[PDB]
C-alpha cells in the first residue's frame, strides 16, 4: 500500500527493501539547498535500475528530510547510491558527498536503529564532511 521503485527483471531474486532518509548532519558549505538523489544500480554493470530524489530543504547545512522509500531490489547483486547535492536554479546542483550500500547484509524487519553513514567524495582527490542519517530494512 506503498510505492516501490524498480521493476523486477526476475521475480525469483527480488526483495523490497524499506529505506527511510532521516537527515543529513554537518554538510560542506560549498546558499545551501540540500535533497538526496537515490540511485539502485547493479553492482559491477554500474547500470542504474531506479532514480527518485527528496525534497529539496532550504538555507541549511543539517536537513532534515524524514522521507520513505520502498525499493525493488536483487540483495546479493544491486547496491544503493546516496548522493547529497545543493540545488540552485542557475548553475549545476552541487555534488556535497555520497554513501554507496551494498544490499547484500541488510536487516530484515516487519515495519533508534538508524546509522549516520559517513559522507564520502566522488574522487579520492576531492573531500566532503559530515553524515546522512539512514535506516534499512528489507521486508520479510
Amino acid at each position: 500500500g506503498e510505492p516501490v521503485y524498480g521493476l523486477s527483471e526476475d521475480e525469483g531474486e527480488s526483495r523490497i527493501l524499506r529505506v527511510k532518509v532521516v537527515s543529513g548532519i554537518d554538510l560542506a558549505k560549498k546558499a545551501s539547498d540540500p535533497y538526496v538523489k537515490l540511485s539502485l544500480y547493479v553492482a559491477d554493470e554500474n547500470r542504474e535500475l531506479a532514480l527518485v530524489q527528496t525534497k529539496t530543504i532550504k538555507k541549511t547545512l543539517n536537513p532534515k528530510w524524514n522521507e520513505e522509500f520502498y525499493f525493488r531490489v536483487n540483495p546479493s547483486n544491486h547496491r544503493l547510491l546516496f548522493e547529497v547535492f545543493d540545488e540552485n536554479r542557475l548553475t549545476r546542483d552541487d555534488f556535497l558527498g555520497q554513501v554507496d550500500v551494498p544490499l547484500s547484509h541488510l536487516p530484515t524487519e516487519d515495519p533508534y536503529t538508524f546509522k549516520d553513514f559517513l559522507l564520502r567524495p566522488r574522487s579520492h582527490k576531492s573531500r566532503v564532511k559530515g553524515f546522512l542519517r539512514l535506516k534499512m530494512a528489507y521486508m520479510p
